[PDB]
């Protein structure tokens, strides 16, 4: 019944995220939403027979319509090639779109009060906000032989270098060149802050500028000079702040304070960091992961777990199952919101906003699926992944009417 | 002095509050009870200004002739502290500079009182973190570069034979960084995480992203498992041990997720930062031990590894009362001469260290604590004041003897 006047991008996944994935569409969006869906399919065997070129595609239609949804995702190792008789290791096709639509990732905790924490003083969500471009995931890495000297150049466009001599080597052994951008690194401060005021909450950012100076410097300076001329009238307004810390600093204050802030982290640490969140929460199922593009037009909103293959192999044997779907209801959630946002459909808003709402009222209701019910204690009763469903799709339209 | 010690152990001095609190262990718990002869070198942050930070690179060579190091605390200057000493230049890390020389890994370890709460209920074990101290971040070479133009890295054989690698075409200014490592530095990281794992008796794990980083991070995993394969894994079989590598962020969630009880082998950057989420979850960056191993194994700095607590320094300077934990430096004390008994054969000098350790942490105990432990106990816990706490550990070593 709810008519969506633009399409939204959907990204499909593999093993046991994929079922789910189809299970979602059939019973929770199709019978609410009048939707038009622009589909590629990123599993690994269409990845494989089209080289890759789904993903790419994906991400440009993504950039496209403003809005994207992803199913989970295998990242292959030398076993996925065998099983799957792939042409070679595909990287993940997060790496792939993280890096033409750039922007930062924000995660966060989806919190069930009924689920235990490993950090019991987190009782504010804790959001990171990764910064989704460079670093690490596009560097180039290499073994170099044995003696010898390496270097690392820059040639500008009009002739201007700069090289430096970065290791006289006594012995064979490993090296890495990584970048970032100043335009990037900019958009990464915006969406940070621009976030952190929406939540109304004060934004921490990690470094380890003592030793990178230059590099780490760059994302120090550009934060503060951001901070400074765009946000710090309406932070200071709000009672909020913003604040740099070193890396070692944050993680041990993060691990201490109760939450209730945006943590804007490099690549690799919003990577690391985020899992560790989420597990402290008490699931790594029980995470959102949002990529918001620099310009603000545009949204991927992902699944981000395992596709749960144990699960998947019972699926096939036709046994029964339940895996938990929360995270990616929540992928189709985040993103319907913002297709909502860009259409301005506000029943498309309230839709979103209320199966949310469902999900973590039906799980504090005591009907979740096992891997959460063995988290609360050997007692808990559990559904199983359809049985699981059904309930947030009767709760739904409970809600709804 | 009584119990006599034939070597000298090499003595780097610190900064502000730290240099106060080791000038008092040295007065009170050291010179007291030990005919000690200490190979100075003061690298208290005006000391390295007057002499261009060359005392750092003297101490670190000194340690490596004598075999031992004992390390305060020490400021890493920044624009701040550039100011306030009226510094030549804004001197780098000279923890940096230290492990640089010496190579090895740095083993860092929670310091157990019962009666301080952790952060993290479910951590029953000791966490080890091996933190690999070489190369990495810590060496790395990085500049802004100023527009588009194209970044590349080269390696030159000392024979002359070259590679050389495109790594990015620039649209406009950036960062970048180039890094290494060392096939003899991660051999000699993976010889010591597992035998410090068959000698605490417990399993051992290393983290990397070798997906994304399959030649420099696969290094790492590829040198670990053909030196376990070939050197170690009948010893932990025999033991009932393993060994086992995770991506990084697998890891992280787990060993939130576990008991704890394993040596955790870290790249040089993750042992930097999981060792002080571990120390904050077991209770506190005061309760931590933190022992770089060189390579061949007979050489050790043991430090004090955390901040100078300039803050304290402030009210000590204006003769108002502070409180601060001296107990991580007592340890660099004990763990040091441990290791100068080890190589001495000197009995009595390692029944003094394990002495000093078991005073500090029954002092404790018994509820004898300085402010930041009181505080993880209960609002109301009272404490013991910088002095106040040494004077105690004092006396109970006196009684301890």
């Amino acid at each position: 019944k709810i008519k969506v006047a633009n399409p939204v991008v959907e990204l499909d996944g593999d093993e046991m995220t994929r079922i789910i994935w189809q299970f979602i569409k059939d019973k929770l969006i199709h019978p609410y939403l009048d939707l038009d869906l622009e589909y590629y399919d990123l599993g690994v065997e269409n990845r494989d027979a089209t080289d890759d070129q789904v993903t790419i595609d994906a991400a440009n239609a993504i950039k496209k319509h403003g809005v994207g949804v992803k199913c989970a995702t295998i990242t292959p190792d030398e076993g996925r090639v065998e099983e799957f008789k792939l042409k070679k290791m595909w990287k993940s096709p997060n790496g792939t779109i993280r890096n033409i639509l750039g922007g930062v990732i924000f995660r966060e905790p989806i919190i069930c009060k009924n689920v235990p924490r490993l950090v019991p003083g987190w009782t504010k969500p804790i959001i990171v906000g990764r910064h989704a471009f460079g670093d690490q995931y596009r560097a180039t890495d290499f073994k170099f032989p044995g003696k010898g000297k390496l270097s690392i150049k820059f040639v500008g466009e009009d002739g201007q270098t700069i090289e430096h001599d970065v290791y006289d080597a006594p012995g064979a052994g490993v090296a890495l060149a990584m970048y970032n951008l100043d335009e990037s690194i900019t958009e990464f401060a915006r969406a940070s802050f621009n976030y952190g005021l929406q939540r109304k909450v004060p934004v921490y950012l990690s470094t380890k500028n003592t030793i990178l100076k230059a590099y780490d410097g760059r994302f120090k300076d550009i934060f503060q000079k951001v901070f400074d001329e765009e946000f710090a009238a309406q932070f200071k307004a709000e009672k909020l702040w913003y604040e740099h810390r070193l890396i070692d600093d944050m993680v041990a204050s993060a691990l201490k304070w109760s939450g209730g802030y945006v943590w804007a982290c490099k690549n690799y640490d919003g990577d690391v960091q985020s899992d560790i969140v989420a597990q402290g929460f008490g699931s790594l199922g029980l995470m959102t992961s949002v990529l918001m593009t620099p310009d603000g037009k545009t949204v991927e909103a992902e699944a981000a777990h395992g596709t749960v293959t144990r699960h998947y192999r019972q699926h096939q044997k036709g046994e029964e199952t339940s895996t938990n779907s929360i995270a990616s209801i929540f992928a189709w959630t985040r993103g319907l919101a913002h297709r909502a946002k860009l259409d301005g459909n506000a029943e498309l808003a309230k839709f979103s906003e209320t199966l949310e709402r469902v999900c973590v009222d039906t799980v504090e209701s005591g009907f979740m699926t096992k891997d959460l019910a063995l988290l609360i204690g050997p007692d808990q009763p559990w559904l199983s992944t359809t049985g699981f469903l059904d309930k947030i799709d009767e709760n739904l339209r409970k809600a709804m009417a």
